[PDB]
């Protein structure tokens, strides 16, 4: 457990990160208390929900579709009857809630359990309705459902080194959805953003989680910011993961 300063990548922004390798058993840490602190997953959480989709037969593929309806929304590409891939990258919605709302709650809270999701409380079901947002909400966005960055890399690590009981099949899935291009043909990256706003303490919960291929070596990673700056966003927190993989990970 080595304690490190990427706070030259942060640029001013309040944060934290994590990055484990398990076959050498490093683990990296900025920021101990922020890394170790439970906080909403928001979006990042569509890894693990996409995972029970398919486990559950509500998705198959990521072809796989969930009968876009006509509903009328801001965003563009959420007006279609979009594929898993593409609202895995949207961060659609309608198209997760929906698919968790086929779950039985006993089937999540005993998935939850078994990969030590946090503190693993979906009695939020339906989320943080107070935002007046209605439909467009659920336990994992700023609502009961919590896990530390710290946990969201030892939740990748069990089901990308094949230490869960979800199908390899349904892993490869995930991995596949999860790649993201960073101009650098030498390392293979793979993540999930996450945007939210944290009412009671007035601070972001602006995330990206995944894991970093490197010849042979991999990463799990979590990078966090808990600024009260509004405008720290997931795909920020994202460009500052990259520049960390880029400055030490190479």
């Amino acid at each position: 457990v080595n304690i490190v300063d990427y706070s030259d990548c942060f640029e001013g922004i309040s944060g934290g990160a994590i990055f484990c390798n398990t076959k050498n058993k490093e683990y990296n840490i900025y920021n101990k208390e922020l890394i170790e602190t439970r906080r909403s997953p928001c979006s990042t959480f569509k890894i693990v929900s996409t995972l029970i989709g398919l486990e559950k037969g509500v998705i198959n593929s990521k072809e796989s579709v969930m009968g876009y309806d006509g509903t009328d929304y801001p965003n563009k590409n959420w007006n279609k009857n979009l594929s898993l891939e593409e609202a895995f990258k949207e961060s659609c919605v309608w198209y997760y809630k929906k698919l968790i709302n086929k779950v039985d709650a006993k089937s999540v809270q005993n998935i939850l359990d078994d990969l030590k999701y946090g503190n693993c409380d979906i009695s939020e079901w339906e989320g943080d309705l107070k935002n007046g947002k209605g439909h467009l909400n659920g336990f994992w966005l700023e609502s009961s459902l919590q896990i530390s960055p710290k946990e969201q890399v030892q939740t990748m690590a069990k089901i990308f080194e094949g230490d869960t009981n979800f199908k390899k099949e349904h892993i490869n899935i995930l991995r596949d959805i999860m790649a993201i291009d960073v101009n650098d043909a030498n390392i293979n990256v793979y993540g999930k953003t996450g945007t939210g706003f944290d009412e009671k303490n007035k601070r972001v919960d602006a995330w990206f989680v995944g894991m970093l291929e490197r010849e042979g070596d991999t990463y799990y990673f979590a990078i966090k910011s808990d600024d009260s700056n509004k405008e720290i966003t997931g795909p920020k927190v994202k460009e500052i993961a990259i520049n960390i993989i880029k400055k030490y990970y190479s």
